[PDB]
């Protein structure tokens, strides 16, 4: 019926005098832009029919083409920047978030999804869409007593584009939206749908993923232990934006690092730093540099733990972007731990899988390490035990990779090399 029209014939419906001709046609233009193998949005924008569409989303007397028409502009507006941009040009924001409040569900559902697209291709739309207004009616969707009574496909929806409100940078998103956003967010974040509960937590974690003002609007709401939970679950994509949150929060204050390990976190880190999936073990590892990057006593914590031989783990054997970040926790840890915290860390073995990255081709992970070996070295010199350090260095080879970086192109290892040899090698 509808199906492989031209979009020369679907001008002509669409251009016809007749609301049922237009619906037929509207509803072709809809089952073209769905196609599978390159659907052909350009062409149905150089038809002009973004505007035709638009006018549609305002006929409250037919509905069946309020809802083709919607499915159409929702086709071409997850697409390409500048297609979007010709949605939005179109007037099509407004028509949306007025169909928020439809009667049919179908129909408020396609507005969603279009807002979505539309406040997720960038900051100035998501701005955009968000001066027109549409948070409360979005907000007004979840109004119930419990979120189990609404449909599975809908709450996912509202839940990906509530996240999509939230989502990008420079600017972030206005302070406003986001404290009027995040008490929903957090009820949606206990939600039991694995999908709702990974989209609450990628919302979380761009919303993290700022200044540390930010961060504590989030810590504020109290979600760190429901973030923790959810950093212990089983489906990968909730423990991804789980971890990205964590991690974004320990960058922030010595107190808001201590909200993560109060919650628990640590504990679930033995499995996130031998994780399968290399990206979590990244993230994990990235996420204890700044652990190791606080207080004495949190550095303690991550001792008691048992994460330093995990530490000296990641550091022999990893992805090599996951061995920079240990090559960073452990530099962090020297640096700002006690005589007896660096120590132990000796005494789990960091020497030769420290000395064996000296090898790396990567001039900033060379500093790292360097600046690493002067921190343990200073901690020996507190217990004149400088002597005894120079011997393991020197017997598992580091000596030779060391009196080389004497040689090699850089500005710091050259000095950072030399200052070493001369000062603890003879
Ligand atoms: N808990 C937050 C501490 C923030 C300040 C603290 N940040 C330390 C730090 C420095 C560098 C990294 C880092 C650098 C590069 C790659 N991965 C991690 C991580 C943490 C500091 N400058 O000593």
């Amino acid at each position: 019926g509808t199906v492989n029209w031209s979009v020369e014939d679907i001008v002509k419906g669409i251009n016809s005098n007749n609301l049922e001709s237009q619906l037929q046609a509207t509803q072709a233009a809809r089952k073209l832009l769905s196609r599978e193998k390159q659907p052909p949005i350009d062409n149905i924008i150089r038809a002009g029919l973004i505007p035709k569409f638009v006018s549609f989303l305002g006929k409250t007397d037919c509905s069946p083409i309020q809802f083709e028409s919607a499915w159409a502009l929702t086709n071409i507006a997850s697409g390409t920047s500048e297609q979007t941009k010709a949605v939005v040009d179109g007037g099509a924001i407004p028509a949306f978030i007025s169909l928020l409040a439809s009667p049919h569900a179908h129909i408020s559902e396609q507005a969603v999804w279009a807002l979505g697209n539309i406040a997720g291709d960038g900051s100035a739309f998501r701005d955009l869409v968000i001066k027109h207004g549409a948070i409360d009616p979005l907000l007004a969707l979840l109004a119930v007593p419990d979120l189990s009574t609404l449909a599975c496909g809908y709450l996912r929806n509202l839940t990906w584009t509530l996240s999509n409100l939230c989502r990008n940078k420079n600017p972030a998103p206005p302070l406003d939206a986001v404290e009027q956003i995040l008490p929903t967010l957090v009820r949606l974040l206990h939600h039991n749908d694995p999908e709702v509960l990974a989209d609450s937590c990628w919302a979380i974690s761009y919303l993290t993923d700022g200044p540390n003002e930010r961060i504590e609007m989030v810590v504020k709401k109290g979600v760190v232990p429901q973030l923790v939970k959810l950093l212990g679950a089983t489906e990968l994509p909730i423990v991804t934006p789980a971890l990205r949150a964590i991690g974004n929060i320990v960058t922030g204050t010595d107190e808001q690092t201590q909200k993560v390990i109060d919650a628990g976190a640590l504990a679930v880190f033995p499995s996130l730093l031998t994780n399968p999936k290399t990206n979590i073990q990244k993230e994990a590892t990235w996420t204890m540099s700044n652990i190791t990057a606080g207080r004495q006593d949190q550095i303690q914590q991550v001792v008691n733990h048992g994460l330093v031989p995990f530490l000296v783990g990641v550091l022999s054997k990893a992805d090599f972007k996951t061995q920079k970040e240990a090559a960073w926790a452990i530099t962090n840890y020297t640096s700002g731990g006690t005589v007896e915290q660096i120590v132990y860390l000796v005494h789990c073995g960091i020497i030769e899988p420290l000395m064996n990255l000296l090898s790396a081709k990567d001039t900033k992970i060379i500093q790292v390490i360097l600046d690493a070996i002067s921190n343990i070295f200073q901690a020996a010199e507190k217990l004149g035990e400088t002597e005894k350090l120079s011997i393991m260095i020197e017997e598992c080879g580091g000596l030779d990779k060391i009196e080389a970086l004497q040689r090699h192109e850089n500005e710091s290892v050259y000095k950072a090399s030399l200052n070493l040899i001369e000062k603890y090698f003879s």
